[PDB]
């Protein structure tokens, strides 16, 4: 496996829930970056160097993904709820001495990030969420057209061991098909092949696949209920926020986020779902500008 | 593979789109019985005997399922649309001289049946559907709760080869998990083991699995659009109808049919195997007078 962050250090950070693996580089105000599914920290490799010119950049594997430890799950999928993931990432930031920091997330990592902002807002100076709406909004919109377009939320959420058994025959084919499908061109051309190999090796481990299904189970059940509480109570994030989305992505999104956040700006970018790999210069620039302003 | 139909013949019926396999027994008025997913005609083995006391009973494999031939599909999944399946079964019944008959179906076979009643109501004396609502109604109901409960409607409808590739690694597990999870018991104890082997053997074949996905792609697209036209026109099935459902709906069918009666049966989805006495008794009494 290639080193895609040349000159960045590496840290295995202890927490009460297990170790978090991270690459660490640059100098300046602290900025945590969080990937999602079906990827690892390496998806930030095209934008990290440029962010590292202006910030101390912490590129972490999510609890249970990549090289971070995989805690044993339970009947409510607790450790892979976004509430618990956020708590665990807060502890890992405190081990480095960061109690107030900037945060950007993508896909599941964006879900950890907004949940973090709702539960513990004093932790964040600013927040960016890339190509997502809140988990409550995804589910509230569900109808035949969305059910057919974005099927995997309900598939990976079926009780164990159904999705796990289906995915075990030919795991490479599933992970590569997902990566390609969500891009603008529908192929693997946007990704560095050494980044594709990181994703494929993680996806080849049955234990790593189980974590991803637990993540999506949490997505269908506890995460949804936690969001519902907040929207029914009218709670909005007060942290200044940016919503960036792909014109051809999965997530207008800015109008949805205005219901969830009192100080939000946003823009589309010409891209599929994978903004930091499909549109690196534009994504790096939008983030540097937002976090420096 | 076991003969589960004592005193029934075995027939291959020709049609313009391929052969339909059927077990045929009994005498008297004609009654066609249609299975669904993930099963074959064998799923009527416990109720067909009682029905054959009074009727001439035709127990057919759906187009592409079991031992029926598999017509070539196309980009709109045409031969696995319920409209096309019904036209093909209408042709099969004509090869036997049956142009007006009674019809009961379960799961996919019930969708063929109600679409047959909507398209060609003159073909049917009476109609029974087991544990379904119309395809349009399931889709209209597709919120978070339904997306989770009935996930396979969206998964099996994903463009080829995604579900076919996944089902290929351990098909025995997938079929047995479906059978089990929709029963009251949650295991395979309601089923005869010989019937389970018919279902496993059919599901073990990649070409039979592809047909199943074509059926669900039809269910997501043309079949939905067909139902939508009837709902927008206010069309109602005129044929006398019975809706049976597992306690583990009559109001829904009253919107789709002008002469409908209905009852729950103590059962999961697989009424003719979980609740064979009660299912047979209800069908016999409906179809008699
Ligand atoms: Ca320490
Ligand atoms: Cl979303
Ligand atoms: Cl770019
Ligand atoms: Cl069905
Ligand atoms: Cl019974």
């Amino acid at each position: 496996l290639a080193d895609l962050f040349p000159g960045f250090g590496s840290e295995w950070i202890n927490t009460s829930s297990g170790r978090i693996f991270a690459r660490v580089g640059g100098d300046g105000p602290p900025l945590l970056l969080l990937h999602g599914f079906p990827q690892t920290h390496v998806m930030w490799h095209r934008v990290a160097p440029k962010l590292a010119e202006r910030f101390k950049v912490i590129v972490a594997d999510l609890p249970g993904y990549g090289w971070s430890d995989m805690p044993e799950s339970d009947e409510q999928h607790t450790p892979y709820t976004k509430r618990a993931m956020a708590k665990q990432l807060i502890e890992a930031m405190e081990q480095l001495g960061h109690v107030h920091f900037a945060l950007a997330g993508h896909n599941r990592g964006a879900r950890v990030s907004y949940r973090l902002a709702l539960d513990s807002p004093g932790r964040l100076s600013k927040l960016a969420v890339l190509d997502i709406l809140p988990t409550y909004e995804y589910w509230q919109r569900m109808n035949r057209a969305y059910a057919l377009k974005i099927y995997h939320w309900s598939f990976l959420a079926q009780p164990a061991p159904l999705p796990e058994n289906l995915l075990g025959g030919d795991p490479d084919f599933y992970v590569k098909a997902k990566l390609a499908s969500w891009t603008r061109a529908g192929d693997l051309s946007a990704f560095d092949p050494r980044a594709v190999e990181h994703y494929r090796i993680a996806f080849a481990d049955p234990m790593r696949r189980h974590v991803m299904c637990e993540d999506y189970r949490a997505g269908a059940y506890a995460d949804f209920e936690h969001d519902k509480i907040d929207v029914e109570a009218g709670n909005k994030i007060p942290v200044p926020m940016l919503a960036l989305w792909g014109a051809s992505g999965i997530a207008t999104p800015l109008d949805v986020w205005r219901k969830w956040a009192s100080d939000v700006q946003g823009a589309p970018i010409e891209s599929g779902h994978f903004l930091p790999e499909e549109a690196p210069d534009q994504t790096a620039e939008a983030l540097v500008r937002f976090f420096s302003a």
